[PDB]
């Protein structure tokens, strides 16, 4: 639905990027997120894309996909509302101090599990829709501990076939999704003694794979492993992994 700038109540800052920044607000005693967006080039060619964007948002429904609320569509307030997650992004949450004791195994396999559904949905719309960029500090977490796929640089997320400059897959952010779940399973940071061109050469040209502990859960492990394989179309769909999660958390 088109939102009004003028309705919107804008409140602290709580994020920002290329596009511009994020901030919390109200709007009509709704508490929401609002994506500003700071670009100044407001003829059709821009303004369209942004419209083309936004008719897409609308069609994507799913509990684990960031609630789209409302756009401002009118210059030079170009703007996207969603819902507001107050946890913010799943790469801090996980990072911050205690998380270990703030998150117990079967949360975190949880949290997995929130994004593995969110993916799967998005990879069953016609077209499918896939996330090369998928990464832990694009996921939001809700004060349920929800985790939301936010749909809409580095590359320790990104699969080898990516980082070799090749064709976009289908599977691609399985990878993805595999070091998003070690992370979640070892509270690690991915690569955290590379540098990114390092990493490029490391996964990309190398086989290099993050190092599992061996004192992770086995059937984790093998969910984990099975989404690193070298040949992409060998990594099951997020489907697969939701069958292999649904165990475990139980």
């Amino acid at each position: 639905m088109d939102i009004p700038w003028c309705d919107l109540n804008i409140k602290e800052k709580i994020g920002a990027g290329s596009f511009g920044t994020v901030h919390r607000a109200e709007w009509h005693g709704s508490d929401v997120a609002v994506k500003i967006l700071m670009e100044q080039d407001f003829h059709a060619e821009r303004v369209n894309e942004f419209l083309r964007e936004v008719a897409i948002m609308k069609r994507l429904r799913h509990p684990n996909i960031v609630l789209f609320m409302g756009a401002v569509t009118q210059p030079p307030n170009l703007s996207i509302v969603t819902e507001y997650l107050s946890r913010g992004s799943l790469y801090r949450l996980l990072h911050k101090s205690g998380a270990r004791e703030q998150l117990d195994e079967r949360r975190r396999l949880s949290m997995a599990y929130d994004v593995a559904k969110g993916m799967n949905y998005l990879h069953n719309r016609n077209p499918p829709i896939v996330h090369r960029n998928l990464k832990s500090p694009n996921l939001l977490v809700d004060k349920k501990y929800t985790v939301k796929v936010c749909d809409f640089g580095t590359p320790e997320w990104m699969a080898p076939e990516v980082l070799r400059d090749e064709p976009s897959n289908e599977k691609s952010d399985v990878y993805s999704f595999g070091v998003i779940l070690w992370e979640l399973a070892t509270l690690q940071q991915p690569w955290g003694n590379l540098n990114p061109a390092q990493v490029v050469a490391a996964v990309g040209f190398k086989c290099k794979r993050l190092e599992i502990p061996r004192n992770l859960n086995p059937q984790v492990a093998a969910i984990i492993e099975g989404c690193w394989t070298n040949e992409p179309w060998k990594r099951p769909s997020f489907a697969t992994i939701m069958d292999l999660l649904r165990p475990l958390i139980k």
